[PDB]
């Protein structure tokens, strides 16, 4: 009785992947989470109107080889890549986030969406028409979060699976 949907969060440490996952799921800000923890997790919803399972990798620890986060690379129906508006550095790294899920899937068309988030706070040094340029180039949605708020979370989420569905049936 339910669709199930596989997405999986990306981007440089320290941009909010577990914030965002955590505030998705439990409708709270957790400013300490381990940058450490990959798992993943699962929220039932209704989006228009069909009741979605989502199982969600929340990666961590890029340097290593991990065979959890291999499955759902392969697997995984579609990626939020995230970057934070006060992180140059991490904009930047979205490009290699990008190349390796085309490359993972053999394809450009994979759905995606870029995520801007921490935008609630005031140190911000990615405009919103870099991200719009990049996302535009890329040919993906391009929405503004903050996992502290809750601004945009919903939106990343609901948007990812409806670009999925975009994609493919379900
Ligand atoms: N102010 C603010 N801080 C955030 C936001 N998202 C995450 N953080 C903080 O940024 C740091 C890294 O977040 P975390 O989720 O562990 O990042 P991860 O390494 O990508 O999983 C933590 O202190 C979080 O409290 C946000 O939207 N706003
Ligand atoms: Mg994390
Ligand atoms: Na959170």
């Amino acid at each position: 009785h339910m669709t199930e949907y596989k997405l999986v969060v990306v981007g440089a440490a320290g941009v909010g992947k577990s914030a965002l996952t955590i505030q998705l799921i439990q409708n709270h800000f957790v400013d300490e989470y381990d940058p450490t923890i990959e798992d993943s997790y699962r929220k039932q919803v209704v989006i228009d109107g069909e009741t979605c399972l989502l199982d969600i990798l929340d990666t961590a620890g890029q340097e290593e080889y991990s065979a959890m986060r291999d499955q759902y690379m392969r697997t995984g129906e579609g990626f939020l890549c995230v970057f934070a508006i006060n992180n140059t550095k991490s904009f930047e790294d979205i490009h290699h986030y990008r190349e390796q899920i085309k490359r993972v899937k053999d394809s450009e068309d994979v759905p995606m969406v870029l995520v801007g988030n921490k935008s609630d706070l005031p140190s911000r040094t990615v405009d919103t028409k870099q991200a719009q340029d990049l996302a535009r180039s890329y040919g993906i949605p391009f929405i503004e979060t903050s996992a502290k708020t809750r601004q945009g979370v919903d939106d990343a989420f609901y948007t990812l699976v409806r670009e999925i569905r975009k994609h493919k049936e379900k």
